[PDB]
């Protein structure tokens, strides 16, 4: 149907990637104020879809909907449903100890937990 200007329409989504510098709980405020979410991603159409742009502004990395509340706990999507490893790894590259990279983003083709307040692009989507 219709997208909102400087959204663009993929599958049953509209998707705004967000050039703008934030942390993982600004982008978060950010897309909730559009109307939206941060991206959630859920089978491997999707994924590929979202990785033909994010490879293509592979020196930026993009804040997605994908966190945990403790470095123990699971990770879960903003509409608070479950991680299933079906479309990506949530790689882990932290180099020391650490408690506090419990925020995901995509960073080129990869998927990566990262500490929540860092500064980075972002996704929204409004289904």
């Amino acid at each position: 149907q219709s997208c909102l200007p400087n959204w663009i329409m993929h599958g049953k989504s509209c998707y705004l990637f967000s050039f703008s510098g934030n942390s993982w709980y600004g982008s978060k405020r950010h897309c909730s104020q559009l109307g939206a979410h941060l991206l959630k991603i859920d089978n491997s159409k999707e994924f590929e879809f979202i990785e033909s742009q994010t490879s293509s502004h592979r020196i930026n990395a993009f804040w997605i909907g994908l966190s945990r509340n403790q470095s123990e706990g699971p990770w879960f999507w903003e509409d608070g449903s479950a991680f299933f490893p079906n479309s990506f790894q949530v790689r882990n590259a932290v180099p020391q100890e650490s408690l506090l990279h419990n925020c995901v983003w995509i960073h080129g083709s990869e998927v990566y937990n990262q500490i929540c307040n860092t500064s980075s692009y972002s996704i929204c989507e409004k289904e």
